[PDB]
């Protein structure tokens, strides 16, 4: 066993528990991008660990989050890679489930370095299998994981969009306090079926393409970004966060005046995994007592910091390496 | 350890040894192919085990070859599932080496199954760092993969080309019987480092453009197959087998008469592997005692077999699928 196991008093219960996407990143750098019917050798090549929620989950635990990661892998050595990485950035893997007949999600990511474009190909594998039904059927129908001590839930839209939901809804049902990233952005269909469950969302936290889709305002600036907030309040979510880039966010804590706090200015090398080192770092705080914009000017520095490295989760800050007064 | 381990006395020692590549084959199948900048979904996903010295080893292991697979792969959860699988097809893995500097080589593969086009990104990693250097290193100058009892060395073009020739070298002074398949096709700077290597490859099994490549002869047919083989012969190749695709194969066994034998009348569906599944079960059959024509039309009946199905390594035949007098 790769994975961590529960006591039978509940002692090493999570604060956070993330529900979303374990995915390998497969990074090939390539001379020119391939053309129909070329065969070619990489320049380089390099292993990654990605997923939405499993970089929201690192970024928290990195920086001591007590947080579990409930997601589904492979029986297969990218799985068991996957498991014990987590462990190493401090997320508790007891809730992961394996599949022996599918392999781990992956992205097959090639990178121009000449030209920096990307083609990316995701083959979600063993996560198009993590439906409600599995999760009901592993977890004696929510109990397992959603303990009384819970104190947060943080999901993304990288998963089967009903154990999204669903599991939103039970966590908002039992008192959870509920964060929900809407990424990779809904389509169309997916934003009619999530608008009936943003009642159950304490915390949206969307970016502006996120948000413009979701309340048909269009986002490109903070004027616009205070009026979606006001549009998420009236589908009747309570705390609302939007992130703007190197514009740093706006938020609303329970219906009250927005606020902006711009980014930090720093030399911007590789912004991957920017958002999901802001999402998770936000929660991390908001567990160690802080209020929404206390934790969400700690998360705009946490950002700002991974964006000049390289390495999506290898970016991201540990409590030793960050200047004095952000933890 | 997923590895194999060798006794104090040798008891377990292989009849035939392959030095060559284990490449994961990720395979993402695409509504279309992407264009600059674009990320998508696949349809479909399939994880194969590749690498034509893994082919090799396993289209022998499949048909009950006492054969050793001598390789660099990652101390990832990748090479531990090639390690796993190579035992289960009937190789010996104790001569894998492991290094944690680098991922298991693996190729990328985008397949339009609707436009049946590839994109292929030969991904090497871990193979690149299996230099001459390392294998004398790990192997006391070839002492522990060299002992008296060893038959046959297959290598390939998959591996750096001072391993391959230096592999052939040793073995063949040790009276090794030497088989070099050199695939993929030699560039022009590997051509001429090469050719004085020749007279150490006791069998020679280009297909018809490595034997173009190699000889200047323009190989299309079974006449200008014969003329190869005879350029062959004068560069100090002992056994020649051209591969001829549908058409067959053509030899000479030490200088004898040059002999062509047509290709089985099969559907084919996918040759993908084929070469490799007729080199290895040709190697196989000559350590039963069969001489090379007999081998060759054994392994010619095994390719043919595997154009019939999709795989790879999957297509290649266990000893009930072949007719009576092959085994
Ligand atoms: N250039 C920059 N300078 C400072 N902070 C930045 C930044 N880019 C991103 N950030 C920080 O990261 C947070 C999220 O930004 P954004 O939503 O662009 O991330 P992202 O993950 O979508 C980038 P990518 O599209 O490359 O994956 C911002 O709110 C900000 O805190
Ligand atoms: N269409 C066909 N019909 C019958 N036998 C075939 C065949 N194609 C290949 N073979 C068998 O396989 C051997 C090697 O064929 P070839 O060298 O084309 O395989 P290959 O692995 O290079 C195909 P690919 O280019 O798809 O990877 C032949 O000598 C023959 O025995
Ligand atoms: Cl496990
Ligand atoms: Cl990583
Ligand atoms: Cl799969
Ligand atoms: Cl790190
Ligand atoms: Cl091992
Ligand atoms: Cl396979
Ligand atoms: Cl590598
Ligand atoms: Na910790
Ligand atoms: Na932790
Ligand atoms: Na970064
Ligand atoms: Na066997
Ligand atoms: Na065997
Ligand atoms: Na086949």
């Amino acid at each position: 066993r790769a994975r961590n196991v529960r006591s039978h008093t509940g002692e090493y219960a999570p604060d956070i528990l993330v529900v979303g996407s374990c995915f390998l990143d497969y990074v090939g750098y390539v001379d020119h991008m391939p053309q129909v019917g070329e065969t070619m050798h990489s320049v380089s090549f390099h292993k990654g660990f990605g997923g939405k929620g499993a970089n929201q989950a690192v970024a928290a635990g990195r920086l001591g989050a007590k947080v579990a990661m409930v997601s589904m892998v492979g029986t297969d050595g990218d799985g068991s890679d996957y498991i014990k990485e987590l462990e190493r950035n401090g997320v508790d893997t007891a809730y992961m489930f394996r599949t022996g007949k599918s392999s781990t999600g992956l992205a097959m990511i090639l990178v121009d370095t000449k030209s920096s474009n990307n083609e990316i190909v995701i083959c979600p594998n063993a996560t198009n299998h993590f439906t409600p039904e599995l999760l009901r059927a592993q977890t004696n129908n929510y109990e397992r994981i959603l303990h009384t001590g819970l104190k947060y839930l943080i999901c993304q839209n990288e998963i089967p969009l009903p154990t999204t939901l669903d599991t939103i809804k039970e966590a908002h049902s039992r008192g959870v306090y509920t964060v929900f990233n809407s990424a990779p952005a809904p389509k169309p269909a997916e934003v009619e079926q999530i608008k009936p469950f943003l009642p159950y969302v304490s915390l949206f936290c969307p970016n502006e393409v996120e948000a413009t889709l979701i309340t048909g305002v269009k986002v490109t600036d903070t004027e616009s970004a205070f009026s979606a907030i006001k549009a998420l309040q009236q589908l009747g979510v309570r705390d609302v966060v939007i992130t703007l880039g190197a514009a740093g966010f706006v938020l609303s804590e329970n219906g009250a005046e927005p606020v902006h706090v711009t980014g930090k200015h720093v030399k911007a090398v590789d912004t991957t995994g920017a958002g999901d080192c802001f999402v998770g770092s936000m929660v991390y705080f908001m567990s160690r007592g802080r209020n929404l914009l206390e934790a969400c000017k700690r998360a705009n520095e946490c950002a700002a910091i991974s964006v000049t490295r390289k390495g999506t989760q290898l970016s991201y800050p540990h409590p030793s390496e960050l200047p004095a007064g952000v933890m």
